[PDB]
């Protein structure tokens, strides 16, 4: 089990543009395309995206290459932030995971802005930030996958995803 298994559980796999239960245009495994209600906008920011002309629909691979991306990213977003770097450090590999998630889901700084959690986190409280985590937009915009992650926080392993 690892990261990338995990958000494919999490957002599993399509290779046609569809919304989310936001409301969002996304593609592939979890990759946003737009925010705005414009299918011509998704349609559009895909192709770009790809390379090519898709009319809305990609392959395995590209969808997988994709997703390669999105997931570095947001390492790469965690790396570069003095706010969630620390606490990287500090997690065990389960963990770490679990946060990649949250970056991979939000982004760099929709997580740096969870001030409180984030030092719960790093002063092991698992418990306490379970709960802070738990009322936030997040839990209660996508319980199912934030019951996971707060889950994945709370016990430090797989159990949540197994």
């Amino acid at each position: 089990m690892n990261i990338f298994e995990m958000l494919r559980i999490d957002e599993g796999l399509r290779l046609k543009i569809y919304k989310d239960t936001e409301g969002y245009y996304t593609i592939g495994i979890g990759h946003l395309l737009t925010k705005s209600p414009s299918l011509n906008a998704a349609k559009s920011a895909l192709d770009k995206a790809i390379g090519r002309n898709t009319n809305g629909v990609i392959t395995k691979d590209e969808a997988e290459k994709l997703f390669n991306q999105d997931v570095d990213a947001a390492v790469r977003g965690i790396l570069r932030n003095a706010k969630l770097k620390p606490v990287y450090d500090s997690l065990d590999a389960v963990r770490r995971a679990a946060l990649i998630n949250m970056v991979f889901q939000m982004g760099e700084t929709g997580v740096a802005g969870f001030t409180n959690s984030l030092r719960m986190l790093q002063q092991k409280r698992w418990d306490e930030a379970a709960v802070n985590l738990a009322k936030s937009r997040w839990y209660n915009q996508t319980p199912n996958r934030a019951k996971r992650v707060i889950t994945t926080f709370r016990t430090g392993t797989w159990d949540a995803y197994k």
